[PDB]
């Protein structure tokens, strides 16, 4: 069978049941535990009862801790509003609400120096419950059950300053959170307009979805909107996206129910940078040096580091390969002089010929000792199943 209400075995009928029973204690505080929402938890866990109560005991508690009965008349912060892309517009054929993520454009430096990341991710919490409350609204108007989503993820634009790490982890707590708190909501997910980076950065998140949430991810080719129309009626679909729908001025990008982001003005920001650690640190003497060296191997990685000075500015840059000088080596990130003790820096490299790499840190011009340099990097590999699915389409 499928797990679902009208098709369910014996033995998930019983289940249900006794879940129904064993979680009793909590179903009053929730707005509408019918038999649709409890097979969603059960479903999650494969009908294992006592991992589907722990989730959804887990849930309840989310729902207190974060105040979710009144999170839509929250108001986020004027910054995110303004900003945060990306934006529910349309119904699929079936009935669902649309939600376009707009990656692009998205500023998540400026926002993270602008806002708490607590509001940021309370901002995507809230964003979900309207899209349960849109489901809610379509269920009545089209007088059957309505309680999934569909997505378009547009990727156009996704670059190197989207492998920022705090970006990273941030988004990481948002999906997260999605795949406790809203299991079995997703239908189904469009990727368009992926670039070449896309595997390597589809690998930074892939450790947070669940098997479920990946299986209904589906990275779409040339031919995407024409995909998109086999899915949503013409009029529901943006002009932008392939559709007929304009914003009532005629503009095609629909923004008024979609945010396309943009750099936040700097005017709003609260702080330079976030807090940071380093995985290494290393003191340079005056007149000296430190290489990092690193391994690679496969084709289509990138390089990611973060570092900071104390007190004083230092050289950086990178070659491809035994401690050997620079100028033994092949420059492949022309060394310069960076003032990493007032803002710290953070950079990427892709690495297009396979070899030994060595990130070489320069104090050879200084007369300052004992130079503390403070350091992270690593190698990002792309995801393989996501190359594989580039290389045709
Ligand atoms: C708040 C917020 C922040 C701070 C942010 O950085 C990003 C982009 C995250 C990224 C890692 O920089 C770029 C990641 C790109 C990568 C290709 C994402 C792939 C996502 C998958 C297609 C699955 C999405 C899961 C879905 C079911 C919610 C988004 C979308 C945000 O909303």
């Amino acid at each position: 069978m499928s797990g679902r209400v009208g098709d369910l075995s014996p033995r998930q009928k019983e289940a249900l049941a006794k879940f129904r029973e064993n979680v009793q204690d909590v179903l009053p505080a929730l707005p509408n535990p019918d038999d649709y929402f409890l097979l969603r938890w059960l479903r999650a866990r494969s009908f294992d009862l006592q991992k589907s109560e722990a989730m959804l005991r887990k849930h309840v508690e989310f729902r207190k801790q974060k105040d979710i009965d009144n999170i839509i008349s929250w108001q986020p912060p004027e910054v995110i509003q303004q900003y945060l892309s990306g934006g529910m517009c349309g119904y699929d054929l079936d009935g669902c609400p649309v939600w376009y993520d707009i990656i692009g454009p998205l500023d998540a430096k400026g926002l993270l120096f602008s806002a708490s990341k607590q509001d940021l991710l309370r901002t995507k919490m809230r964003e979900c419950e309207l899209l349960l409350q849109e489901c809610a609204h379509q269920t009545t108007k089209l007088g059957r059950k309505v309680e999934t989503i569909t997505i378009i993820y547009d990727c156009e634009g996704l670059g190197l300053k989207h492998l920022w790490k705090p970006a990273v982890e941030a988004y990481g707590e948002f999906l997260c959170m999605f795949e406790e708190n809203y299991p079995e909501t997703l239908k189904r997910l469009f990727v368009v307009k992926a670039p070449k980076l896309f595997p390597v950065a589809y690998n930074l998140i892939k450790p947070f979805l669940s098997e479920d949430t990946r299986k209904k991810i589906m990275v779409l080719g040339a031919n995407w909107k024409e995909v998109l129309l086999k899915h949503i009626s013409p009029d529901q679909v943006p002009v932008e996206y392939g559709g007929t729908m304009t914003d009532p001025d005629g503009n095609p990008k629909c923004k008024s129910k979609i945010n396309y982001g943009g750099d936040i003005p700097r005017k709003y920001y609260v702080r330079d940078q976030v807090k940071q650690q380093y995985e290494h640190s290393v003191q340079i003497s005056r007149g000296s040096s430190h290489q990092v060296e690193y391994e690679i191997l496969f084709p289509g990685c990138v390089l990611r580091w973060q570092f900071m000075s104390d007190g004083a500015d230092v050289g950086f840059g990178i070659f491809l390969k035994e401690r050997q000088r620079a100028g033994e080596m092949t420059e492949v990130l022309p060394n310069q002089r960076y003032n990493s003790h007032l803002v710290p820096e953070d950079g990427t490299l892709t690495c297009s010929d396979p070899g030994i790499y060595v990130l070489r840190f320069d104090n050879t011009y200084s007369f300052i000792h004992a130079k503390k340099v403070n350091f992270t990097v690593e190698v990002l590999l792309p995801d393989k199943a996501s190359e594989e699915k580039m290389k045709q389409l």
